[PDB]
């Protein structure tokens, strides 16, 4: 499937353990698509003094589109020193590994894979 729906935790940013994906663009998209497959990723929704609390490179879901059964449509563009790898909508969030920490809410995407 090109897409697949997937609910996303919500984590507060100071609850994070693993702060981003890798040390690499190439490294912190495929681990996000790793993650995202494997159910181990979270999601922070960006607000002022989130990104400076994570580790470049960073990985957005941005929407791709204007929502089937709920799901918005996205796709991730990574960040590294003010440099993006893609070209999409606004921002939902910046995904992290979701090593157990309790979420404060779900946010229902269909990720173009």
């Amino acid at each position: 499937k090109t897409h697949v729906q997937l609910s996303l935790p919500v984590l507060q940013v100071r609850d994070v353990l693993v702060r981003g994906f890798g040390d690499s663009v190439e490294e912190v998209l495929s681990e996000a698509r790793q993650h995202l497959k494997d159910g181990t990723c979270g999601l922070v929704e960006v607000e002022k003094g989130v990104l400076p609390q994570l580790e470049q490179p960073y990985v957005f879901i941005k929407r791709s589109d204007a929502a089937p059964h709920g799901h918005v449509m996205v796709e991730l563009v990574a960040e590294l020193e003010g440099i993006q790898y893609g070209r999409s909508g606004e921002t939902l969030g910046v995904l992290v590994p979701h090593v157990g920490e309790i979420p404060v809410a779900y946010r229902k995407v269909l990720l173009r894979k």
